[PDB]
C-alpha cells in the first residue's frame, strides 16, 4: 500500500484549474477548457468574471468557493516547504490568486458584496460545456439592508490568508486583499445575520455565522498583526453551536463550508496557547480517531471515518487535515500525536487507494470514470447519457465517496456517490501536502492535460434524398461535436465533388447545372451554384455556406445543421452519372444518413474533415 | 448556588469505587470487582476490605482510618442531612467497610496490621486494581515495634463508628469499641511511631499525641467512660506549638497527620474550657479574618490556600470544622456567620465557583483526567494509553489549583490532579451541612452502570505466509476488559473456511494439515481442520487458548499472538482461500489488524466478530 502523494498533490491542485471560469491565461496548461461565463456581471453593470465553477455545474457560489480558497491558502501558510520541494508552490498560488481576484471584484464598493453568479434553477436545467452555455446568469448581493456574514466573513478569511501567504512575494497584492477583506468582515460583524444570503437556499443554506466571524478574524490578525482581530475572534466563541445535550463547543461535526469553527479553534489554540482551544480542536480530533466520552464517528469496515452520506471523503480528508496540522504542533497532547498522524495517513490512504482503487480522477488504480461534471463529461446533444464516457479527464477531483459500508458505484448520475467540487478538494489538498512532506513520492515533471482529440470535432452525415434521369439531391447534416474546447463554430462550410465529363461532352454548359434547396435549417445557408475545382479534369462542386449559424455542442438542435441540395442536369434529359461523382461514392442509398468522408467540411475555409479528389 | 445533594451523594460514592476486597452484589457499578482477594495471606490472616487509598492500590491505615473517623463525625453531627437526602444507608455502608476491615487487622490481642501493599511495587505499576500481579505485603506493629498514630487512628475510627452505629446495631458498635479499645491501649502504653515504617515516603507520622487525644475523645463518646476523656486532656501540653510560642499549633488545618484541630473542637464543646475554644477559633479565624497579624493565603478566587499538596482537602476539610463549631452554642456570637460564609465559600469554590467544578462526574466541566489506575484503566501499563479514562470516578475531589488558581487537569499532575480517601473526607461532612443549609436534590436512584465504550476483547490478524497449497494466518487477541477489568483464561478463537474444492479433489477436509511456526502462549493450542456445517463445505481451525493468564496489565500481558497454517497436499494447486469467511479482508501482510470474520469465544461464548 504505497501511494505517490507528490502527483496526488500536483493533480488536486489542478483539479481547480478545470473549475475555472472566465478569461482563461494564455499559459492555461489544458487543451479543453476555454473562455466562458465572459458576461459574468453584466446584467448588474460589474465585471464579475472570473473565480470557481462550484461542483459539475457553473453556478458561482462564494460561501464554498471562498471556504475552498482559505482552505488552501491555510495549507500553503502551513506546508511552504512541501509546494516549494514539489514544485507546486506556482500552480497553488495561482489558484488562490484566482479565486481571490474574483473576490475583490465582487467587492466593488465599500458595503457592497456580489456572493453568487448564476441561478441554481436555470443553471443546472442545462447539460452541456461552460464555453457555451446560453441561459441568464443573474448576479446576487448583500450588503447592509441585506446582509450576508457567513459569506462576506468566509470571503473575508480568504482574501486575509491569500494576504498572509502572498505578503513575501507582493505586498501590494496583500494589502488590497486586506483592503477588501476588512470591509466584508466589518459588513459581516455589524449585521450579525445571513438574512440576505437567499440565492443558495437549497444549495449552500448558511447554518451559522459566527464560525465563520472568528474564521475570518483569525484570519486577518494573521495577515495584519493587529490584535484587535485576536480579540474579535476570541469574543464569537460564546455564540458557536454547541453539542446538543451539554454546554460544550460543538465537537461531532467536521470542518467544511457550512461550519468553520474546527479551524477557527486549531488557530486560536496555536495562537493563543489557551486551554479551551486545545480541548476543544482535541475533542473534535478524538472523535474522529479513538473516541470520546462514550462516542466516535461511524467507521467503514475498510477504515474510512464515514461522517454521513454526502462527501464522506470530502469530511474525512479534510479532517486528516486538521489532524495534521495540529499533530505538528507543540501543544498537541503529546500522547495524542501518533493517533493523529496515523489517521491522516489512513483516511488519505483510502481515497488515494488503501482498498484497492482510487477515489482521485485520472490518479492511480481505476480511478472513478464518470464523475458528475458537464465540462469533462463533454455532451454536445444536452445529454448525461451522451456520449457514454467522459471525454475529458479532470485530473485531481475528489469524488464523494462510499456509503457506511463502502459501497460504491461509478456512474454518472450518482449525484451522491460521485459528485466533485470545489469544497471536497479543499482540505484534501492541505492533508496531501502534509503526507507528501512526510513521505514524498514524486509529482509528474511539466505535467499538463493536453489531451488527444478522441472524435471528429465537426463532422458530416449524408445521404441520398431523391434521384432521377437529370438529378441528384443530397441530405447531408454537419454536427458540431466539439470538446478541445467546446465552441460555436460559426464558420463551417463544405463542398460536393462531381464530375461533370459527361455534362461537357453532351454539349451543356457544366456551369450552368441548377443548383437548389428543398430544405435547410439556419437562416444563413447558403448553396451556391456549379463551380470549377479542377477544370482539366471536369472536376466541379457545390459550395454550402453555414457562416453566420451558431452551431454549437449544446442541444440536437444546437449542435447541427441540415441541408438538402440537388444539382439537376437537363429536363428531360438522361446522361447525368453520378457515379463518376466524387462524392457520390459509397454515398448512402436511401435519406437515412451516415458519417461520409468525400463531402468535406472547411471550418474558415480550412478543411477539417473528409477527403477532397 | 449548586446542588449539594447531589455533591453529598457522589462525594460518598467516590469511596465505594476506591473499595479493595470481596464487593457486595448490591454493588451499584458494573466496574469494580473483587480485587486484593490474598491480602494478608503472606501471615495467614484474612486483611482483605478496606479502602484503596489514592489512585494507587496500597491500604494505608492512616489515613484510611482518619478518613472513617471524619465521615462518621459527620453522620454524629448531622444525621438529619442524611435521612432526609437519602443517603444514610450509604454512608453508613462506607464507613463500616472500613471499620469491618481494621477489626480483621487486630486478629489478637497486642496486633495491629496497619499496611497491606508495597509503595515501591504498587506505584511501579499502572493498571486496575482486578489484576493486580506484583506481591502485597502485610505489614504490623506491637508492643515490640508501636505504631501509636496508626493505633489512635484507627481506634478513633472504630469508636466513632460505634457512636453512629449504636441507634441501629448495638452489637457491632460494641464490636467497634472492642477493638477500639484494644488498640487505643496499644498507642497510650506506647507513646511511639517507631515500628510505623512501611508507610515511610507516603504516610511517615510526625506526631501521634494528638491522634490519642483524638482517640480518647472518640472512645468517651462511646463509652462515657471518664477515664478516656482524662486521658485527651492529659495529652494537650504534648500537642505540637507555635515555633517560639508555648501556644497550640494554629496554622495548620485537620488532616490524617495532624488531627488536634479535631480533637480540641471536641474537647469545646464536650468542657466548654476556655482553653479549647481558644484554640480552635485561634485556628479558624487565621483561616478567616485572620488573627494576630497572620493569615492563610487566599487565591485571587477565594480558595483558601494552606499548601500546594490537596489545597482542595484541606479548605473543604477546615470549611467542616468551621461549620460545625459555628453551629455550638459556645462559639464566639459574631464569629457565626464568618464560619458559614467560610464553609459556602470554599465548598462553593469546589464545586464550581470559579467556572468549572472539581468533582469528578459533577458539574460544570468537571476534571476528566484524574491521576487514579482503576478510573484510568489502562490494559497496558501505560498512564498514557488510552489518552482517556474509561470510567467516571463520581465525587472524586482533586487535588486543587496552585496559589493563583492555576489549575492543569492532566492524569500525570499527581500534586494537584490525584484523588484520595482523606481529600473527600472533610469535604463530605461539609457538603452535608450544606444541604442541609440550601438543598439540592440527590439523583434518584442512582448507580454507575456505564456503557461498554471499547470492544473488551478482540483479534487482529493478517496474512503471514501463503503458498498455491496454504494459507498461514497471523493473529493477536487482545484483552482490553474494563467492565470489569479481568482475567480472560478460557478464550478461543475460529478460523473458518470453505473446502469444496477439498472434497472436489477427492481429498478429506479433515486430512489436511495444520500446524503452527510461533506462539506467544505456552498452553496455544491449533486443532486440525473441523467439521462446522459440511451442508455448506464450512470447516474451520479452533484455537484455543484456554489457561492463558491474559489480562489488562502490560502490552505483551493483554495480549496473544498465534501464527497458523492449513495446507493441502504438496504440488496440488486447488486450494482456493477466497471462498474462505475468514479469508475475507483479512489484511495481505504480516502486518495485522483488527479483523471481524474470525470470532472470538469467552468460555465458548461469541463475544467478538462474526461466524458464518
Ligand atoms: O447538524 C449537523 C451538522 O450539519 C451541518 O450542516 C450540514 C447540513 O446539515 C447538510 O444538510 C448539508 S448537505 C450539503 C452538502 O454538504 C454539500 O456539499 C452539497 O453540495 C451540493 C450543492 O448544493 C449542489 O448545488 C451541487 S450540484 O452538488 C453539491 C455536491 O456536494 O449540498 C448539500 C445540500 O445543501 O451539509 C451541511 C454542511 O456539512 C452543520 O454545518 C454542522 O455545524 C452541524 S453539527
Ligand atoms: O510543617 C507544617 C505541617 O506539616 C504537616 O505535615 C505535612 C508534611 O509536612 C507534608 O510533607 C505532607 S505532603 C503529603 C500529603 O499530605 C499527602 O496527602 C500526599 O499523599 C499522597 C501519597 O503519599 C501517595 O502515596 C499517593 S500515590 O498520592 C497521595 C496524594 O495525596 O502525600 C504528600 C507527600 O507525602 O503533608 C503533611 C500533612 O499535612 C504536619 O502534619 C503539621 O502538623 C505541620 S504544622
Ligand atoms: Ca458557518
Ligand atoms: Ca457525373
Ligand atoms: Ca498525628
Ligand atoms: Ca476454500
Ligand atoms: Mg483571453
Ligand atoms: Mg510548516
Ligand atoms: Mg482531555
Ligand atoms: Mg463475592
Ligand atoms: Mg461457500
Ligand atoms: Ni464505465
Amino acid at each position: 500500500g504505497t501511494y505517490n502523494y507528490g502527483e496526488a498533490l500536483q493533480k488536486s491542485i489542478m483539479f481547480y484549474e478545470f473549475q475555472r471560469s472566465g478569461d482563461l491565461p494564455a499559459d492555461k496548461r489544458d487543451n479543453w477548457r476555454d473562455d466562458s461565463g465572459m458576461k459574468d456581471g453584466s446584467d448588474v453593470g460589474v465585471d464579475l468574471t472570473g473565480g470557481w465553477y462550484d461542483a459539475g455545474d457553473h453556478v458561482k457560489f462564494n460561501l464554498p468557493m471562498s471556504y475552498t480558497s482559505a482552505m488552501l491558502a491555510w495549507s500553503l501558510y502551513e506546508d511552504k516547504d512541501a509546494y516549494d520541494k514539489s514544485g507546486q508552490t506556482k500552480y497553488i498560488m495561482d489558484g488562490i490568486k484566482w479565486a481571490n481576484d474574483y473576490f475583490i471584484k465582487c467587492n466593488p464598493t465599500p458595503g457592497v458584496y456580489y456572493y453568487q453568479v448564476g441561478d441554481g434553477g436555470k443553471d443546472h436545467s442545462w447539460w452541456g460545456p461552460a464555453e457555451v452555455m446560453q441561459m441568464e446568469r443573474p448576479s446576487f448581493k448583500v450588503d447592509a439592508s441585506k446582509p450576508g456574514s457567513a459569506v462576506c466573513a468566509s470571503t473575508a478569511a480568504s482574501l486575509a490568508s491569500a494576504a498572509v501567504v502572498f505578503k513575501s512575494s507582493d505586498p501590494t497584492y496583500a494589502e488590497k486583499c486586506i483592503s477588501h477583506a476588512k470591509n466584508l468582515f466589518d459588513m459581516a460583524d455589524k449585521a450579525k445575520s445571513d438574512a440576505g444570503y437567499t440565492a443558495a437556499s437549497g444549495y449552500y443554506s448558511s447554518s451559522s455565522f459566527y464560525d465563520d466571524l472568528s474564521w475570518a478574524a483569525v484570519w486577518l490578525y494573521l495577515a495584519t498583526n493587529d490584535s484587535t482581530y485576536l480579540d474579535k475572534a476570541e469574543s464569537y466563541v460564546p455564540n458557536w453551536g454547541k453539542e446538543q445535550q451539554t454546554d460544550i463547543i460543538a465537537y461531532k461535526w467536521g470542518q467544511c463550508w457550512d461550519d468553520v469553527h474546527y479551524g477557527a479553534e486549531l488557530l486560536l489554540a496555536k495562537l493563543t496557547n489557551k486551554q479551551l482551544y486545545k480541548d476543544s480542536i482535541e475533542m473534535n480530533l478524538d472523535f474522529w480517531t479513538t473516541g470520546v466520552n462514550g462516542t466516535r464517528v461511524s467507521y467503514t469496515p475498510k477504515g474510512l471515518a464515514w461522517l454521513f452520506q454526502w462527501g464522506s471523503l470530502r469530511h474525512a480528508t479534510t479532517q486528516a487535515f486538521l489532524a495534521g496540522v495540529y499533530a505538528e504542533w507543540e501543544g498537541c497532547t503529546p500522547s495524542k500525536v501518533s493517533v493523529y498522524k496515523d489517521f491522516l495517513k489512513s483516511q488519505i490512504d483510502y481515497a488515494l487507494g488503501s482498498t484497492g482503487r482510487s477515489f482521485v480522477v485520472g490518479y492511480g488504480v481505476n480511478p472513478p470514470q464518470h464523475p458528475h461534471h458537464r465540462t469533462a463529461h463533454g455532451s454536445w446533444t444536452d445529454q448525461m447519457t451522451s456520449p457514454t464516457y467522459h471525454r475529458h479527464t479532470i485530473y485531481g477531483a475528489l469524488v464523494g465517496g462510499p456509503d457506511n459500508a463502502d459501497g460504491y458505484t461509478d456512474e454518472i448520475n450518482n449525484y451522491v456517490n460521485n459528485e466533485i467540487a470545489c469544497d471536497y478538494n479543499a482540505g484534501f489538498t492541505g492533508a496531501l501536502a502534509k503526507m507528501y512532506k512526510h513521505s514524498g513520492g514524486d509529482p509528474i515533471p511539466n505535467f499538463k492535460a493536453i489531451e488527444k482529440i478522441t472524435n471528429d470535432e465537426v463532422i458530416i452525415k449524408a445521404g441520398l434524398n431523391s434521384t432521377g434521369p437529370n438529378y441528384t439531391e443530397i441530405k447531408a447534416v454537419v454536427y458540431n461535436q466539439t470538446g478541445w474546447p467546446a465552441r460555436v463554430t460559426d464558420k463551417i462550410s463544405f463542398k460536393y465533388f462531381m464530375d461533370l465529363s459527361e455534362i461537357v461532352a453532351a454539349g451543356i454548359d457544366p456551369l450552368s447545372l441548377v443548383t437548389s434547396s428543398n430544405y435547410s435549417e439556419g437562416k444563413n445557408t447558403k448553396v451556391s451554384g456549379v463551380l470549377p475545382w479542377d477544370v482539366s479534369n471536369n472536376v466541379y462542386y457545390v459550395n454550402v455556406d453555414l457562416t453566420g449559424e451558431n452551431i454549437y455542442p449544446g442541444g440536437q438542435s444546437a449542435c447541427r445543421r441540415e441541408v438538402q441540395f440537388r444539382i439537376a442536369a437537363p429536363q428531360g434529359t438522361t446522361y447525368w452519372n453520378p457515379k463518376n461523382d466524387f462524392s457520390y461514392d459509397g454515398l448512402p442509398t436511401t435519406s437515412t444518413v451516415n458519417t461520409v468522408t468525400n463531402i468535406p467540411v472547411y471550418d474558415n475555409g480550412v478543411k477539417v474533415f473528409g477527403n477532397e479528389p
